[PDB]
């Protein structure tokens, strides 16, 4: 989770800044502030994010001419199979919150109604609630035969993948629509592709194209084997966010080592191993030669700005 | 420590079902305190929010969570602007418990959100004046610790014979009674500070009825039965006498009149229903196979810990097979004791 570690530390500047213009409830402050986190997995991350938001809250409550905040409340939310018991015994001993954890797919309800003063996710919302339909079905314009994932070269299944990631985005943000009071912040990190790129030559969308071949390497469950994650462009977020209604656009932005073959495998089989599985020794071999041998590739052909950063208020009335 | 985790035949979540009576019996009670004594006046939350302290791992604690959430939505329908839109109802036990399981057991279908909290309830857990309604189901007879003085063999306290307090030990009595005041007065000043003004503090947990001792109650007798077997273990040279000699457990069961004076000078909510419940399994026949689960779920972590147990636990289960008559005939049953308390306005 090191990288991952890496997207926090370096959006901690905008976090702070952020909050320091835009979390501004005029005469309405509570005397609690409730944070929650979608997607908070087992930790450290989730705790380094968490304090680097409480630390940001009480000093926009110490710059107030009365300080209204009494108290921090923060709630962790993942999957009901995530191993809370792990966070849980993790926690910082030294916080300045009291605790919760929550679980539950975050594309549902998860809190009461106009009970969230900041919403958080990072490296969550890439994960679609599933594969879109379309691009399994072998009559489809759509289907996505030749790949594991959507490069972007594909109209018709870039359309089908973009219609799942929108219809996901828009029922996340209407149930933190909810859950949020008007003004309240929701601040999202997720994987994405920068102008001028498609998601092939990023270095998650590179890898897949480097595991396709490999399975090809039953020809029939290639070819309906996919993966449920999109990696939307900053224009792509616009569309589903304006057509969401809920929140305006605070700021949508992108923030900035040798490629480890080893290293890399490892990390990448411990993520997908599970979605071939269900659908891997002789497999991860293979791949691993060709990441070998894809070094100067990612070293040199792939788009590393990627970590995207996006800032939304909640609407109010 | 937790109880037994996971869902084997030995954990927790199979071998409660005693405690899932406790809850059943409770019911009428709930749902006259929410009748009678849940008021908010003219200031009732659109979010209605419950914590259950010592929550454990399910199933008893959705079934004593449903109840409640049920009694409260039935309020909220009678009230002519019905103010409650959602509920907000949070699971706590130690950090140890295993919430893995628990979170595996809730209801994927029901009508309130949820969340899980860890943490000692002797400690605060929740921001000040969240909750409306607090609950703890056969939970607030555990101690925060053993009371220091009976761990202390130069002590008239020294509980060198028993594995609990029996009441027939005037030291260990008061050395045990000094840390239940304590501790029970510690969780009265936390949840004081986590309920709303009029907010509903809903207990049931082990106790002793007016004319008996913790000894010749059910959960008395069944660590009367422990301390022989442990001393027997001593004698057959598979632990040490020392260790039989040091190990206590951190349990109070207390009578009415030793609640009342703790509820007394805590001072912040009034008492407004003490009472014994009737056990759905009063009039059954002791299970000696059963009890020996149920017994082992709860108290197999302490054993290991301070001893370093199946062949401990089959002995056991020869002297409840031995002990059926006394259980029986012997034993008081009217033990289960139910307390509604109501935060006072500040
Ligand atoms: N629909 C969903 N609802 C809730 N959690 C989800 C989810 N889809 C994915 N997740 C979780 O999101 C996490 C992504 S990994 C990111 C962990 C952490 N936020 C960090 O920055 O390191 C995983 O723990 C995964 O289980
Ligand atoms: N200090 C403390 N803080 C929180 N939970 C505690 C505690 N001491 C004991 N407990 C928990 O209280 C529970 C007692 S068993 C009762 C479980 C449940 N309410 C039922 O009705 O079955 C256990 O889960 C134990 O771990
Ligand atoms: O939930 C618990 O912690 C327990 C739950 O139930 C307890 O035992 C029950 O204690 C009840 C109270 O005396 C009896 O009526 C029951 O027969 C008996 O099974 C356990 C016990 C035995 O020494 C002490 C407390 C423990
Ligand atoms: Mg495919
Ligand atoms: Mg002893």
């Amino acid at each position: 989770s090191s990288y991952q570690k890496g997207v926090i530390e370096a959006a901690k500047a905008e976090v702070l800044l952020a909050i320091k213009e835009k979390l501004d409830f005029k005469t309405d402050w509570p005397r609690t502030f409730v944070i929650a986190d979608y997607g908070c997995s087992t930790g450290p991350n989730t705790f380094f994010a968490m304090q680097n938001i409480v630390e940001a809250v009480e000093l926009k409550n110490k710059s107030l001419q009365k300080p209204p905040i009494v108290d921090f409340h923060v709630f962790f939310n993942d999957l009901v199979d995530n191993d809370f018991n792990t966070l849980f015994k993790s926690l910082p001993s030294a916080r300045n919150y009291f605790a919760a954890a929550v679980p539950g797919s975050f594309y549902e309800r998860l809190f009461p109604k106009a009970s969230l003063h900041l919403a958080n996710s990072s490296y969550a919302l890439h994960w679609l609630s599933k594969v879109p339909e379309e691009v399994r079905d072998q009559n489809s314009l759509a289907w996505n035969k030749s790949r594991t994932y959507c490069s972007g070269t594909n109209k018709e299944v870039t359309g089908a993948y973009f219609a799942q990631f929108r219809k996901d985005l828009n029922r996340f943000l209407n149930a933190r629509a909810e859950e949020l009071v008007g003004g309240g912040l929701l601040v999202i990190q997720l994987p994405g592709v920068p102008s001028g790129a498609l998601p092939f030559n990023t270095g998650a969308g590179f890898l897949q194209e480097l595991l396709g071949p490999c399975l090809f390497e039953s020809h029939e469950k290639v070819y309906s084997f996919n993966l449920p994650m999109y990696f939307p462009s900053i224009e792509e977020l616009n569309l589903v966010i304006k057509g969401n209604g809920h929140f305006t656009a605070e700021k949508i932005k992108i923030l900035n080592l040798l490629f480890d073959a080893k290293m890399t495998c490892l990390q990448f089989r411990s993520i997908f191993e599970g979605f071939i599985k269900d659908h891997v020794d002789q497999l991860f071999d293979l791949y691993a030669k060709k990441l070998e041998e894809s070094c100067s590739i990612f070293d040199q052909e792939i788009r590393k700005d990627v970590d995207l950063f996006v800032l939304l208020k909640r609407v109010l009335e």
